[PDB]
């Protein structure tokens, strides 16, 4: 229901939270060695190459199934919003029907009063 | 709370088709009455004309009655209502967020790729 859903919304901003931290991160060890390679010269270990290549390709698979979460819930949340839009549509198409019904009463209410009274003039004289 | 809502909703239904069959009786006895006095001349009971007249004032009654149902239940439900599309509303801009954000996770991320591999260039030399 709309529990779920709640859920599933606080999530995808943890895992894109979780992704904002991994990137800003590599933005910067990575301003780094192009500081050092670009002026010092100095090359970083093969090691560093390496491990900030999986690193690299831990984010890019991080986006990946972030896409995943979106594409797939997105449908149902959408569904989900569109249910509610449309009860709130109804109640309201409800409440003015009513709103117009009570002036086809007092309308009638009146047409009567009117026709009554002038059979009572009728009804004496 | 949606039973407020279902059940203040039908509450509100319940009392106007009473009124109605109401209007509607008054409306066909009227008649009835009028066909007499104008057709044939042939005065309508006394009583009746005493009944009839008592039950335009229940109803005119049942008016102002229902009428005041509306109006104060009309508010509650405004802010019922309200208190929705905030909601969907926001839970939505939420959702749009997250879409914009993967888009600048995506780009950022990229022109990090871009120029890792750049690096990793001037190392392989």
């Amino acid at each position: 229901n709309r529990m779920y859903m709640e859920k599933s919304q606080t999530e995808l901003g943890d895992l894109s939270d979780t992704l904002l931290s991994k990137v800003d991160d590599l933005q910067d060890v990575i301003e780094i060695m192009r500081k050092d390679v670009a002026e010092r010269r100095s090359q970083p270990a093969k090691k560093k190459l390496e491990t900030v290549s999986k690193d690299l390709e831990n984010a890019q698979a991080d986006v990946l199934k972030l896409q995943e979460f979106i594409d797939t819930e997105k449908p149902h949340w959408k569904k989900t919003w569109e249910a509610e839009l449309d009860k709130v549509c109804e109640e309201q198409q409800f409440l003015t029907l009513q709103e117009e019904l009570i002036l086809d009463l007092k309308e009638d209410l009146g047409k009567a009063l009117e026709t009554f009274d002038l059979i009572k003039l009728c009804c004496e004289e």
